[PDB]
């Protein structure tokens, strides 16, 4: 992890970056700011190179799609809650997601979104906007409090709330027992594995493959070629992590390094290339009158 640049937010006393992700065009980070404004920069120079106001609160989340044309954000105490914007010619909002917490693109082609809403979990068409399905079963809640609906690489699989889903059925196929209170899991992008705080469990078999003790209270990130895996912990204003960040290798889960980065951290993503790891850390403590972020960017 050699640090290649670093950068603040422009025009800002105080730096207010909360969380980012590469664009669809390389050399340009996109962040989300406690301002709730997107911001396009070039991650070298640290040039701002646009801005747009998506939400009157923080930005807790964003997804650009593959193809550049869409976006996806969520924030934090905002009606809408998260929403769907266009990036072809002009920015402009699409469709919005009026109480889910947090959203993502499917994966295999990207025409759905699916939302979460604290247990519930909401499958949305790109193009109509409708709410296409609810998944949630109160018998089989896991109840976390970091709950996070997501597709798995095919599209036809949901893991809510510990529970693994049948998108096509419908069906809650099963329930994956609870064995930490915030953590709710994560698809290998190799389809076969689900990794679930520190337990990695086989998809055909349900047997547990893995403990990974060192992935407790980790949100996990993959690189783009799948070998690589990120996590922060959860911290035990407020940042949602602490100040380090793991990786494995995501073939056999053995340990590559641990870096505490002193600063606690708001956010990690790498590029499509993974040639970089761009980590948002704070300068100020929790206790600052104002949040003050860096963006920096490590080569692996
Ligand atoms: C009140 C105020 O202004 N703030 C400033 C901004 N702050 C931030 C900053 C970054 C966040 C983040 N980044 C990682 C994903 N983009 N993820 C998230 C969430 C999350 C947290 C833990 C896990 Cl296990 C999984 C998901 C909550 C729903 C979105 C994902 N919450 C965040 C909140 C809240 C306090
Ligand atoms: C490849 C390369 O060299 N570049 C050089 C610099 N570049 C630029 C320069 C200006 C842009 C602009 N106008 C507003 C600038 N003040 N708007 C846009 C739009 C946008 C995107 C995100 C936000 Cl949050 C706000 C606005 C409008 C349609 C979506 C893109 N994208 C821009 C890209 C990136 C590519
Ligand atoms: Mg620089």
């Amino acid at each position: 992890f050699r640090p290649i640049s670093v950068f603040r937010e422009a025009n800002e006393d105080e730096s207010g970056f909360t969380c980012c992700a590469f664009s669809a065009r390389e050399r340009f980070l996109m962040l989300g700011t406690c301002t709730g404004q997107l911001k396009l920069y070039n991650v070298f120079s640290g040039q701002e190179e646009a801005s747009y106001n998506c939400h009157n609160s923080a930005i807790t989340h964003l997804e650009p799609s593959r193809d550049g044309s869409l976006l996806l954000t969520s924030a934090t105490w905002s009606q809408p809650l998260s929403a769907l914007w266009g990036m072809k010619s002009v920015f402009d909002m699409k469709h919005s997601f009026t109480e889910d917490h947090y959203v993502e693109f499917s994966k295999h082609s990207q025409d759905r979104v699916i939302g979460t809403k604290g247990d519930i979990a909401h499958i949305y068409d790109i193009q109509t906007g409708n709410k296409l399905l609810t998944l949630f079963n109160p018998d089989l809640a896991n109840n976390y409090k970091r709950n996070c609906a997501t597709f798995n690489p095919t599209d036809d699989l949901v893991l809510n709330d510990g529970v693994l889903w049948d998108v096509r059925s419908a069906l809650a196929i099963h329930k994956f027992d609870k064995f930490n209170m915030n953590i709710s899991g994560v698809f290998h992008p190799n389809g076969l594995e689900v990794i679930i705080n520190t337990e990695i469990w086989d998809l055909r078999t349900f047997h547990l493959l893995h403990t990974v003790p060192a992935l407790d209270q980790c949100r996990v990130v993959f690189n783009h070629t799948g070998t690589v895996m990120y996590g922060a912990m959860l911290q035990a204003m407020k940042s949602p992590f602490g100040s380090s960040f793991r990786t494995f290798n995501a073939t056999d889960y053995k340990p590559i390094a641990t870096i505490d980065v002193k600063r606690n951290i708001f956010d990690l993503c790498t590029d499509t290339k993974d040639c970089y790891l761009a980590v948002i850390e704070n300068q100020g403590s929790m206790d600052a009158l104002n949040m003050d972020t860096v963006c920096r960017l490590y080569e692996v």
